[PDB]
């Protein structure tokens, strides 16, 4: 109800490249605990809207995950992208500077002069990362079970048990991923969560980066992830279908759901 934004959803406004709102961004100037971010927002979604922190893979910068900025501010999120301190900071560290950005979101949500002063509700924040970004967005929801949602491509972590996690969590994994395989990691993973929503999506023909910028997949995974923050972040049962729904795609090799009410 009172965080429902945009028009009504259908399959083929998730799947375009942009949703209704108009996107702006902005380097951070003074990032604090965490290496660079962009921000980006919607400038007109009619109301205060959830925050989401990306984090990286190891040995990647923004460029790897800032097609999600665009593609979620647009429908109603403001969206910090970092760099980590190192390119070789593990999971627990990526957590740390994660949590670091949202903490950095609120600051400038409280700052007159920021171009995102009083459009987030910092009671609603969503976590997202590839790789070691993944493991540490798991480590964050662990660690704060009141993130709204959890959506991680390829995640790898020295360890997959997290039973700890009661967020929802939607996994995306790549077929062919050599690095972070679907079945020692992301299935896993997925497998050891018995307290949430929770949805295992593996794209076809995918290596580690098939959810990275510029994949071929786009209209798939965005609609997912679109539909998956909306539905967990913003209440809004108009996504229900789609955030928990199967699709038939051609590219889609696996779907397991959990927990998840069409
Ligand atoms: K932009
Ligand atoms: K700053």
């Amino acid at each position: 109800g009172s965080h429902m934004r945009g028009p009504d959803p259908t399959a083929a406004s998730l799947e375009a490249s942009a949703g209704p709102f108009t996107v702006r961004s902005f380097t951070v100037s003074r990032p604090s605990g965490y290496g660079a971010g962009t921000v980006y927002y919607p400038t007109n979604a009619g109301g205060t809207v959830g925050a989401i922190a990306i984090v990286p893979g190891y040995t990647a910068r923004q460029s790897s995950i800032k097609w999600w900025g665009p593609r979620l501010a647009s429908h109603g999120f403001v969206v910090i992208t970092i760099d980590t301190n190192s390119t070789l900071d593990q999971p627990e560290s990526r957590s740390s500077q994660q949590m670091a950005a949202l903490e950095q979101v609120a600051s400038l949500n409280g700052t007159s002069s920021s171009p995102i002063y009083g459009k987030v509700d910092t009671a609603r924040m969503g976590v997202m990362g590839w790789s070691m970004g993944g493991g540490g967005s798991l480590i964050s929801a662990c660690n704060n079970p009141s993130l709204k949602a959890a959506v991680v491509q390829a995640p790898w972590h020295s360890s997959t048990n997290f039973s700890c996690v009661t967020v929802p969590t939607l996994i995306f994994c790549c077929e062919n991923d050599s690095i972070a395989p679907c079945n020692s990691y992301a299935l896993p993973i997925y497998d050891s969560m018995s307290e949430n929503a929770k949805q295992f999506l593996e794209i076809c023909g995918g290596s580690h980066s098939c959810a990275n910028t510029g994949n071929s997949d786009q209209a798939l995974i965005g609609k997912k992830g679109v539909a998956w923050m909306k539905r967990f972040m913003d209440n809004d049962t108009r996504y229900s279908t789609f955030a928990c729904e199967c699709p038939n795609s051609t590219r889609v090799c696996d779907c397991r759901t959990a927990n998840c009410s069409l």
